[PDB]
């Protein structure tokens, strides 16, 4: 479960096994014929870390069902062996088995979050084969969902699809494949460290941290903090696993300022180093208090996508991505809809990204009769215990990131449903348990008739909604936009806890323009943003805007699709439209603190 | 009903009234205060012709319910009142009430053929005022049809809108105003020629036309037929009101190789001159005959449709369209879905474009429970007397044109349901009897799960398919598009009788691509046609292919209009994209005559 990110140290090796990669789609015999016991025969190369769907221009690639097969050559000095040897997948997408040689070490489900598993030293021979078998398959069982009829989400005439595809019951294309970094690393054999948990805490006009180290074997253990310039400002020797450790001249992360402390760890030979930024988070009445100050999100739904990769680690980006966003006055973003690679939820430490953290529950919907959260024995949904899995992952992954001020526990569940109470119950109660700072959960509202049903009401501290007031009702009548959403976000505001936009936005299509409303042009998707925050301004509860989406992105095939989702403040190579330079405008009148 | 193209003749003055006319909104009191009695005050400008809802930026102009109100000066020259004086109107859209001085002179149902009334020469003042009432609403009982509820063509969530609105059943904006010229001429007042009949008798290997000429008062008739170069080749004075004239040496009149003879005809002091080129046309078996040779159509179904003007007569772009057809390769192109000017029908016959020519008729279709057919005191559609009154007036408006080959009777209405074909049997029959050259009617079939009750199949002498096999359905599933296609057209191939494609594409935006089948991609505009190719290339009953469109063109707002229809192969602007470059190609390879 503990999943502590891998770093070069003192006392452990860090060998990335990214790279060019043999390739081979499955055609249903690859288990039959135990391809993972020799090299791929008849094969192409796929790069890893990526999604391999749009890396070539077969269309029977791009849309393949099924499973496909990785492997590489894995030849290690023998010296490692005097180590444990561990290897780590940031991540695979959507279902992983990994082999060495011929044997099955490991067999993971959920494409979004790591997992990892020690190399048997005897099972290590001279040369080595590392096979991951690939698995893109999606049903009402996985997160996320796939339909399991051949509905599409987005057939004005029935027709009998040439090859079964996969039906993904969420707006993004189903990027598959080795997404993130497969790396070998090494701790000590007999004493090492498996997870380090650090709260802050503010009272008395002290600050303190709060650590408890987390180990395998016997031996002593210290911690020390130290400033960005590298001078100790705390530190204990043979110290228990539970602890404090007041920080004189402590400075706080805040939002766009960040600061991070060096915590360094030492179990017996062992040395682990954390950055650390010192901060609280609370709710308080209709407050989202950030260090004891009223925050006010300005941001994005974002999506992990871009050309050609598609879902893969692309860390130029995400440095351009993080460089747009300070260049707009954005403060914050939502990991729609999944976990994002460590690299990202690092850099955001690094630079005062403020982030909404969400599980990969979308789709958790069966009547976009069956209803969703019946008994599984009747039809219903069949997610609820690998929802608790993902959140237990989620959490103990990012539990330490000063950056992550919120749970999102799912993206537009069938929440106004019977039912929806009952499924989600164990899952808030799950997430608070966990989580060691207490933050604040929630789950992104569907837009819906019935929103005084929303059972986002009884469970969660900040209600966040995801409206279209403008584009999927009241299209190019913004007037009547205006009077649609004034009315149910009153009811909102009257309920004096926060709320916020998750998603609002109009596609887009980037040199479409008319003086005069009309949908798709660069100018509507501006007046759009104008009638809503017409609205959001004047209601005192209203605590962050957060646009769909931060840009462009590849979605399945419609039409109502226009090669993808085109809500996008920027396009999918990252150029601001008309709308874009609308925000930087507004944002940069809107404190980060203190607006409302 | 008659309806002789104003021209300047020896006889006939010819006036043209456009300009810059003043413009003012109704707003429901426009009638009841007799604006029309005065000049409009508070008033706008608007050029004539032209569509008016494009010319400003106002949202409430453009997408204006009801009445508008144009009116300019008419001081005419009283040496004029010795003559007849006629205004004639070539189009209203849609419907128009007339005033000089403030005396209503007609009134007139039918936005695009033209209507035309004396001036009484009692009411010409020294200083006139000539005032044109516009009412754009539409409804189940004009042509085309509007919807009587709150439902759009192309609402997730239910709203109410902010003003009523016109909702069309078709699928294009509904452009209104003064879409044609307004034209002020003089006849003789005590003999003159009303109207014109030609046909042509090329049995025997003798050429001969055969005229019938209907005049008011008494006189002497004479008619005279000249080549372009000014020679005389037939000729006869005192002649009675019918008759024939052989021409020797006579050059037909052939797709792309027009030749037109000029036909002048004098009675009493009256003269007019009227182009007329010789050509047969007959079906016969499976094949589409003109001059008793095998024809293959190529081309598009077209809009009327350019910017800002909307539906407005634009003769440069008039002429642009015929450059690019004959550019592509193309020899044909539909009327889609309302007359065109009669600039364009006399330009095809100086260019040799061949056309067929349709009605208004399109949303005659209820059911996109009342069924459309139904009897009217039970809900059913109230279109079948303006429908006959359209065809009277298409017949005798174009008649003799030898560009025009076919009459499509209505496009996409509810031809496989119950009670379509005794709709429509009154309108073949009436379009049969009306024509004197008796040539091939059709109606433009929707694609319908019940094909083979498509009542075409009992009325039609060619069946005209508008088709979407991978774009309304099989959408990016091309493989399943070619068989779906294959296994419908093999069932109008069996039938013997000529079919073709009116209508097949994919809407594409200018500068979208992907190697990779992708909707809305250039790329996969050329793949679809690829596609439905290799079909029809194997069916030797398959006569013709009119994509759909020639260029992209305005709509009503929806989720599934990209700002406007995007299924040009070239854009509002004329540009080529991908596949119009493939057409070229394809179309150069194909010949006119004889290609199955
Ligand atoms: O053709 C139509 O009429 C509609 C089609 N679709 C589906 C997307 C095809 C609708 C979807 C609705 N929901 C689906 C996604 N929710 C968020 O919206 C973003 C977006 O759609 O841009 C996604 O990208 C985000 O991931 C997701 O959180 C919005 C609400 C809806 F309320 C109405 C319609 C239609 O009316
Ligand atoms: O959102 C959807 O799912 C669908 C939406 N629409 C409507 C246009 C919104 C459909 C329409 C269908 N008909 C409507 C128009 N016919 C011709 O098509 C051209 C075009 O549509 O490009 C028009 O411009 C031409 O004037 C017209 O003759 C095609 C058949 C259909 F069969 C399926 C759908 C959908 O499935």
């Amino acid at each position: 479960n503990a999943m502590l990110y891998p770093i070069l140290t003192q006392s452990r090796m860090l060998i990335d096994l990214s790279g060019t990669w043999r390739f081979k789609l499955d055609d249903g015999s690859g288990f039959e014929k135990k391809w993972y016991e020799k090299t791929l025969d008849d094969a192409q190369l796929m790069p890893v870390p990526s999604s391999y769907n749009d890396i070539k221009e077969s269309a029977d690639l791009r849309d393949h069902y099924g499973w496909v097969f990785y492997q590489r050559d894995l030849n290690i000095p023998a010296y490692l062996k005097t180590q444990r040897i561990v290897l780590r997948f940031a991540a695979v997408t959507h279902s992983a088995k990994v082999y060495v040689n011929g044997t099955l070490l490991c067999e993971h489900k959920g494409g979004f979050l790591p997992f990892e598993t020690e190399i048997p030293e005897n099972l290590i021979r001279d040369e080595n084969l590392l096979t991951v078998a690939v698995d893109n398959r999606i049903d009402h069982s996985t997160l996320p969902v796939g339909r399991e009829d051949e509905s599409n989400v987005l057939s004005f005439f029935p027709y009998t699809p040439t090859k079964k595809q996969n039906k993904p019951n969420f707006d993004f294309f189903n990027y598959c494949g080795i997404t993130r970094p497969v790396k070998l690393y090494t701790t000590p054999k007999d004493a090492y460290i498996s997870d380090i948990t650090l709260t802050s805490s503010l009272e008395n006009n002290t600050a303190r941290i709060n650590y408890k180290i987390d180990t395998k074997g016997s031996a002593h253990t210290a911690i020390g903090v130290y400033t960005k310039q590298g001078v100790c400002v705390a530190q204990t020797e043979n110290t228990g696993t539970e602890g404090s450790l007041t920080i004189e001249n402590a400075v706080l992360w805040e939002p766009l300022k960040p600061y991070l402390y060096e915590v360094k760890i030492s179990f017996g030979e062992d040395r682990y180093t954390l950055p650390y930024g010192i901060r609280s988070v609370a709710v308080k009445g209709n407050k989202f208090l950030i260090n004891n100050k009223p925050f006010y999100f300005k941001g994005y739904g974002k999506h992990e996508d871009t050309f050609p990769a598609g879902r893969g680690l692309n860390m130029p980006m995400n440095a351009k991505d993080i460089s747009l966003m300070k260049w707009q006055g954005a403060n914050s973003f939502r990991t729609s809809h999944y976990p994002y690679s460590e690299e990202m939820m690092r850099l955001c430490d690094e630079e005062g990204i403020v982030v909404i953290d969400e599980t990969t529950a979308v789709g958790v919907h069966l009547n976009f009769r069956v209803n969703t959260f019946d008994p599984i024995e009747q039809g219903g949904i069949r997610t609820q215990s690998h929802h608790k899995e993902v959140i237990k992952d989620l959490i103990a992954r990012d539990k330490n990131h000063a950056c992550v001020v919120m749970w999102s526990i799912a993206n537009e569940a069938d929440t106004g449903s019977k039912g929806a109470y009952e499924y989600f119950k164990p899952l808030f109660d799950l997430a608070r348990e966990l989580d060691p700072q207490k933050r604040p959960c929630t789950l992104v509202s569907l837009q819906m008739v019935n929103y005084k049903e929303d059972c986002t009401i009884k469970l969660s501290d900040v209600f966040c909604l995801n409206r279209y007031y403008g584009w999927y009702t009241c299209g190019a009548d913004l007037q009547a936009a205006e009077k649609m959403c004034r009315e149910e976000l009153e009811f909102w505001n009257s309920l004096g806890k926060p709320f916020m936009y998750t998603e609002y936005g109009a596609d887009t299509v980037m040199g479409l323009h008319d003086t005069t409303d009309s949908m798709f042009t660069e100018e509507y998707q501006v007046e759009y943003y104008k009638t809503n925050h017409k609205v959001t301004d004047t209601l005192d509860c209203f605590i962050g805007e957060q646009v769909w989406n931060f840009a462009d992105f590849a979605t399945s095939q419609g039409l109502i699709r226009v090669q993808g989702n085109k809500k996008g403040l920027f396009t999918r190579d990252r150029k601001p439209k008309l709308a874009a330079h609308y925000f930087k405008e507004r944002w940069s009148k809107i404190p980060d603190f203190g607006y409302k």
